[PDB]
């Protein structure tokens, strides 16, 4: 069935979803840290969500007959200039996300793994879904700007996402 | 407001607290890998234990008004040679994790910060709880031995738990 | 059992914690003089729970055999220079609630009081909760300044806590 | 627009309340002393009544425009003769609490500060029921004498009193 | 892992615990003999309490991989005085076990056993309570002297108390 | 008219009831560390019965107007070879149980005390209930032999056992 | 069969037992008089239960294919002392009454009549019970002397038997 190759390949996915996870808990870090708790909720949400990404692949490969093997996950930065700055960052992370997606649904045409590349099309369209989310939420920061109530009022709106 | 000396160590226990939900989902893997799926699950509950118990550390530095910094996450080992050799690593683990917390209390002791030495106490009942459960299993798994009947059947029981 | 030194300390601690209980009740007037009256909502209920946290310790002098002594409470500033003003004293005070905790703890210690020392436990807890509280409401006040909006949408928040 | 003069009396009755309370609160403790803890939890409801009582005068003189203004709280008498002894204080003290009372609303007329003066005369009838309270277990201690079972159902009928 | 003398320590604690409940059903016996058995309630509920603390004890020593080992139950006294007599014993009793938690804190101290340090917090809290509740009867029965009337009313009082 | 030497052999027979509870207990720990937390939990429902059935006669020989003088409990074997090994002990020891309430009724018999007579019917027939139980059990564990897979399902199905 | 000779002695039995009614209806009668309805209500009660165990034989009799012959009932005592000497009186009245039914019981074993023996054995259990409730009651009594606040007391419990 699925190749040692993309076995080896789903297996540095699953690296980079946790990797993003972990950037998220990071960004909640630092939104506490600057008081706006509602930011770090949201955060703490993505966090959660990124992880559950993680599984559902993690349990793919299995269910393919491969096995997962787990690496190291990196550092992540852990300070940025403003809220805005923070999800820009989350902007162009998940762009890059998509990219890697991209290359993995590439790479399972060219292998003719026809059920990798039909398991792929869920994250194709969660990719989508993500960025647009945060784009959203980088389009408010831009016009919020300095102004404290709207950022106040952001926070408070976001302290409600759940998981 | 708690110390940088303090922050430091409590961000080095986050990390071990991480790492040690990261290698049971490494071991989810391995027992997954030998077709028990119940073994997995209770390996997949105490990831997401972990991981909790880690956020409530995470929650704790930033309550004190510090700054919780993520650190990068080891690679965990990835074979065992048996479920006994898994859960006897298990157990090995997690009378490590405690001498860090040991060590931790001593350090809050010595620094008569009284806040972080009060807040440890709950870890130090947790690991109490922790090294017994996988103690436990060890006790039965080796009872077991080579009985494929009572191998499937700790597998099923295992199976049940939830978070 | 109980030493006098001991119940004279606890007696003393009991004085500080209506003290704290009066200083916020201070402050509820302050802020009703300037239209906040959700900030003021803010310090009644804290003037309660000061008032809890001092019957809890009255109850347990009590108990240990112990005759509770009251004293004067002194009279409390009146005045602040802004929102943000009051809120860093708020937390100003907490600390130094906090050291007095801290030194009672010490004095168990040195007098093998296991009990008190036991005792004394919940309010070290509770003082980190206390300075967290304090700590976050002053972060937004910082981040708030003079934006009106900001102000009147953090006293809504505040109106809405119960005792 | 309430008067200056009236905000000074005003806070000064609020000053008396909270001490009123506080002399409960020492007697609370006087009967704690003395194994009475029926006795005990009147005087704790009867601290808290008159807490309440404090609160609406300093809402009241918030309300009307006025500034609250905290001072300094006497330290109480902390030994009674007898239980009974302690109960005729409880109704002195009344009476003479009356007697402020009285001499506010005079104020008020004379001024014709009728919002005060109606404000007032709720103050008014509660005298009316706490002096006869007080009286009426004074009634019983005196019938009491030394009868310990006569004294242990007292305390036990105290014990039932709620806020 | 526990050590070996902490084992042998908890081991005699248990007994002692084991001991108190046994002291307390002989108290219960000797109430029916003189027709008080609200008193005698009062005993059988804390005979089961003890054994319910005995318990708790028994199983951290377990889960801390340590072996209990049970020893005699002594033989308790089986006559009072009086009612009065009894519970002056109760008192007595419990500040001698109070002693004994204490030297086990003191030993866990010593030998840094942390988790049963914390584990112990937990009898050394229970213990205050204990007394204070003896003590509160004791005081009461001082007062009933050979008041029959008020003797009665107390049984009645204790019939009440549940397990 | 319950005579004193039937009273003494009632009290002697309440010892030996609460001995029995005893070695229960002592069997409890035994199972506990082995791993079998299911033998552990019929052996802790156990211990509870023979304290119930202890007091049952505790409270019949207060009734009949005697004085139960509790007597020490002695200190009960702690090991045992094997699951099989401490059942068989439990069936030996209550035949020896069933021997003694043998002489009991005996004794009452030849003492014409009916009353006691009747009441001991009630142990006969417990007995009767308590031999079997252990003995199935005893079987069940000689068909078990060295199974660990026999051994783990009996174990769970000891661990529904409920008091 | 049932012997005419034991017919005849259960028939005398069930005589004795309507006069335990009838005695116990003269002692409420008693009660009464002296203004105790509590006390009485407790001997009212008593009538009704003591008719019930008459009927009980009643019913026996006839089942046994016996026939039921009703004697005259003896006029019973109408006064005592005090409330302790009727109490007293029930009491040695129950032991008289216990001695019949002890001599029924060897009259049953003579004769090998194992129907009637076992019948009885319900009578050897209920007298125990009674004659327990009678001594709780004068052991009270004794304690009350010519306490009124005391005496009165019981008579408010007696007065919640129900039957």
């Amino acid at each position: 069935s699925i190749s040692e190759k993309m076995v080896e390949a789903l297996n540095r996915q699953i690296n980079a979803e946790i990797y993003s996870a972990y950037l998220y808990l990071s960004m909640a870090s630092y939104f506490d840290s600057i008081g706006l708790k509602g930011f770090s909720n949201w955060m703490r949400v993505q966090w959660q969500e990124e992880l559950m990404h993680a599984m559902k692949m993690f349990d793919f490969v299995s269910e393919r007959g491969g096995r997962v093997k787990l690496y190291a996950v990196e550092e992540p930065p852990s300070e940025w200039d403003s809220p805005l700055a923070a999800f820009e960052h989350v902007y162009e992370h998940e762009v890059n996300v998509t990219k890697r997606i991209h290359e993995l649904v590439e790479m399972a045409m060219q292998e003719k793994d026809f059920a990798t590349y039909n398991f792929l099309q869920w994250y194709v369209a969660e990719q989508v879904e993500e960025e647009a989310s945060a784009l959203d939420i980088v389009e408010k920061l831009r016009l919020i700007g300095e102004d404290a109530a709207a950022l106040l009022f952001l926070d408070k709106e976001l302290s409600l996402r759940q998981f």
